[PDB]
């Protein structure tokens, strides 16, 4: 089932390293479970490394695979990054990634490694109690907010902005486990993570550019405007009134570089590893039949991964590395699934 199985091949064959970091923000009590203490976060780094002959890191542990999928099969999948490999010479521009609500940061692995293979330092962030998360010493915390109807998505976005600013403090500061080019920082995220990517850019002058991968906004638009680059990349919003109006309200206060793309035949999960997880390793009725259209659409796992990687890389190459791309400006015959809403 998993013998020799891997995540989608990244853009290049450069050596990649990976590290997992346990960060504790001791200035803030945890917003959802303050009895547990201060706000802690788990982060996965992917980065260009020196060559290593060690095997690549697994996608996930067996216990966390059980928590995410319902069985351990994903623990047999290998990535393309070597745990603890020494970083390559020059500090690289940093892209920070935030997952969808209830979803592990591991669901952005194919994207993260791909950006790393293109020459970026990448940090995927877990937001505790908003996903199953594995901490050091085998401690797995549950998505306790997933159960709770008292969850406010605006509160989640506002707190995630604080989480992400703290991650930037740690990765750009003197004690960092990975030296990055702090002059060039991008943030992207899936669903509520995408709303949070834009939110942190509003709050933090160090963030240069942001991508929202199909998240509704849950905070009111800035009255002063947001003049920094934003890509809105959604799924099925061409024929969904509520998602379209949500993004139209945000669009009016985006005062700088901006694009709004749609994947009309995609699904909400198109911008993550979930299509690949479900299509290759999913149980019978992993996503129930009535939700398949909305969550996955008809875009294959391979195309979902390719489209997301290519457009995300195009955006960050444009704003962080001075490289143009026609993908951001006009229809692409190599990506017939992508349309322009503006
Ligand atoms: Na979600």
């Amino acid at each position: 089932a998993t013998a020799g199985q891997e995540v989608a091949a990244p853009a290049t064959r450069i050596p990649l390293g990976t590290k997992t970091l346990h960060l504790v923000d001791a200035s803030r009590q945890d917003p959802w479970k303050p009895s547990a203490g201060n706000r802690e976060l788990m982060v996965t780094l992917w980065y260009p490394s020196l060559p290593s002959r060690e095997p690549a890191a697994p996608y996930v542990s067996k216990p966390l695979s059980r928590a995410v999928l319902g069985n351990d099969v994903l623990a047999g999948v290998r990535t393309h990054a070597v745990a603890g490999a020494r970083p390559a010479p020059v500090p690289r521009p940093l892209v920070v990634l935030s997952p969808g609500f209830g979803m592990s940061r591991i669901t952005l692995t194919a994207l993260g490694e791909d950006l790393a293979s293109r020459g970026y330092a990448v940090a995927a962030v877990d937001h505790t109690y908003e996903a199953p998360v594995e901490f050091p010493g085998g401690r797995i915390e549950k998505c306790t907010l997933c159960d709770d109807s008292r969850m406010d998505p605006g509160a989640v976005v506002r707190n995630r902005a604080k989480d992400l600013r703290f991650v930037l403090d740690r990765l750009t500061g003197p004690g960092s486990e990975l030296r990055v080019d702090a002059r060039r920082i991008g943030v992207a995220g899936h669903s509520i993570g995408g709303a949070s990517a834009v939110e942190v850019m509003r709050e933090d002058r160090r963030v240069d550019a942001a991508i929202n991968l199909d998240g509704n906004f849950f905070t009111e638009p800035p009255a002063e405007g947001l003049n920094k680059p934003v890509l809105l990349l959604g799924a099925r919003r061409s024929g969904l009134p509520e998602p379209q109006e949500n993004w139209e309200r945000a669009w009016k206060q985006l005062t700088g570089w901006k694009r709004w793309l749609d994947v009309p035949a995609g699904g909400h999960m198109t911008f993550t590893d979930v299509p690949w997880i479900v299509d290759r390793f999913g149980m019978p009725g992993q996503i129930p039949p009535e939700q398949v259209e909305g969550q996955l659409g008809t875009v294959s796992a391979a195309r979902a991964t390719a489209v997301t990687r290519n457009y995300v890389a195009a955006f960050f190459d444009r704003h962080l590395r001075g490289r143009p791309s026609p993908l951001l400006d006009r229809p692409s015959s190599a990506h017939p699934e992508v349309t322009f809403m503006k």
